[PDB]
């Protein structure tokens, strides 16, 4: 309608809802599983949504691969703050439909306390009100908020294609906000953005830990998922890449 057409085809390109496949006797080893399962096929449909996203295909195949590898949790997380926001008024972590944890099934403390890191995603959606439209822009920039040191390939094609997304992210502002309230909202959610940096940092090293002790915990991770772990997570704890920031 009155929205900006890329806006529009960021809608038509969302994936439909995807179920974890839980069952529901949650142990804390049956509940990590299905959460790397959901995460199995969350990684299945980025990769599928990668190519329909306006500019991407169009960079190295080098770059979509390591952008990829380098924002599925990010996007993962902020994908889950969505839901929350928008299903449970961010009052439940809404992974999946048939996968919905409130505060009496995170038993475990570490894990309590890793939910507890997601949340402050939903919270601020709930405060600030984002809209859908802003965050299908929002969603964008996550995958191109991080790069090599040496940086990328299509470095030029992809600061271009960056730099679209942020106009567009503008125009989705400018659909509710006023000059300096619309600036102000600007700062307010590319500031979100540069805190989940240090926000997925933490979901990183669970995740690497929970991956390491794989055998004990007896959690098991699924062949796309335990790649794109054991490719980049170790460089990326060890902060060997660059992190693009707003401020
Ligand atoms: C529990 C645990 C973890 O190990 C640490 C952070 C976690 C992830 C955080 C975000 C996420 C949101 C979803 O909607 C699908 C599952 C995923 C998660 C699966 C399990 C992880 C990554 C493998």
């Amino acid at each position: 309608q009155l929205i900006p057409p890329l806006i529009n085809l960021l809608m038509s390109i969302e994936p439909d809802v995807i179920y974890a496949g839980h069952d529901n006797p949650d142990t804390s080893s049956s509940l990590l599983t299905s959460l790397n399962q959901l995460g199995e096929r969350q990684l299945l449909s980025v990769v599928k949504w990668s190519k329909s996203l306006p500019g991407f295909r169009n960079l190295h195949i080098d770059d979509q691969i390591t952008l990829i590898q380098y924002s599925w949790m990010s996007l993962m997380v902020f994908g889950l703050g969505w839901r929350s926001y928008k299903h449970v008024s961010g009052q439940m972590l809404y992974f999946a439909p048939d996968l919905i944890l409130n505060e009496q099934r995170m038993k475990e403390s570490s894990f309590y306390s890793l939910c507890l890191t997601m949340w402050q995603i939903p919270q601020e959606f709930v405060k600030l009100q984002v809209s859908q439209e802003e965050f299908l822009c929002m969603k964008v920039l996550l995958l191109l908020n991080t790069i090599p040191l040496e940086g990328l390939r299509s470095q030029t094609q992809f600061e271009e294609m960056r730099s679209s997304y942020i106009r567009e992210l503008i125009k989705a502002i400018g659909l509710r906000q006023g000059v300096v309230s619309s600036s102000q909202r600007f700062y307010q959610l590319t500031k979100l953005l540069d805190n989940l940096h240090d926000l997925v940092k933490q979901l990183h090293l669970y995740c690497l830990n929970t991956f390491i002790q794989s055998r004990a915990l007896s959690v098991e991770f699924p062949e796309m998922m335990s790649e794109v772990i054991a490719a980049q997570l170790p460089k990326i704890l060890a902060g060997m890449v660059k992190p693009l920031l707003f401020h």
